[PDB]
């Protein structure tokens, strides 16, 4: 229904009391939080992915109400993908912020997400590896030490260095096979809007996945994957 806000002695008490256990907080005032949808709906050999304008449209209405100005982007190429990744990537308003989510949706493989011109003789694939390599702690000085969320609808879905550089992300990832608003988004936006004013980002995530914890829905449990954060994230909605 409605996001319910976290009130504002509770934000104070928790960001005084246990500082250094969460991500600190930019004052509302000065802060210009950004967050970036990418849908791909229609795609030259791939079914359509009807209805996405409901998914888009509450991510938004979610993201704005989180206080983040959100760029949506739709029907790209993988080429084009990378190339809005990059672009947001080095955003100015991402220093005067504290965080950002990156929501992406489309058909998937294991590697990565489809572009509108995915065919399996000629892939247009994002892969995984390239989105935490443009904003990792070399690529993105900006949102280093700060909470980067990949929040992942894909259908059908050395390394030491990679450990070193790679920081501060959590990708929450549905793979359910295509066949309105899709389950995960719905299940997603209700779960931030009843418990994001009181419990830490990955606290609302499993709420989301307890959501899933029946004989039928199990397999479409989202999964948490690449995390490395340090703290924990609250989100303090309406502070």
């Amino acid at each position: 229904d409605a996001l319910k806000l976290c009130p504002h002695e509770e934000f104070l008490r928790l960001c005084k009391e246990r500082a250094e256990e969460i991500y600190p907080i930019k004052e509302r005032n000065n802060r210009t939080r950004l967050a970036l949808i990418i849908c791909n709906t229609e795609f030259d050999h791939l079914p359509p992915r009807n209805g996405a304008d409901f998914d888009i449209t509450g991510m938004k209405e979610l993201l704005e109400g989180l206080d983040y100005s959100v760029d949506v982007e739709e029907n790209l190429t993988a080429r084009d993908m990378e190339s809005a990744l990059r672009a947001f990537a080095t955003r100015p308003e991402h220093k005067s912020s504290d965080s950002t989510f990156l929501v992406l949706m489309s058909h998937g493989i294991l590697e990565g997400i489809c572009g509108t011109v995915h065919d399996e003789k000629k892939p247009d694939v994002l892969l995984y590896d390239t989105i935490f390599q443009i904003f990792n702690n070399r690529n993105c000085l900006s949102l280093k030490d700060k909470p980067k969320v990949i929040i992942v609808q894909a259908a059908r879905g050395d390394a030491v260095y990679k450990t070193h550089v790679e920081k501060d992300f959590i990708a929450f990832c549905s793979s359910t096979p295509h066949n309105m608003g899709s389950i995960f988004i719905t299940q997603l936006i209700t779960c931030f809007q009843k418990y994001s004013w009181c419990c830490h980002l990955e606290e609302v995530f499993r709420k989301v996945q307890q959501s899933f914890e029946t004989p039928r829905a199990k397999a479409q449990m989202p999964t948490i994957e690449r995390l490395s954060m340090t703290r924990y994230f609250y989100l303090f909605p309406g502070n």
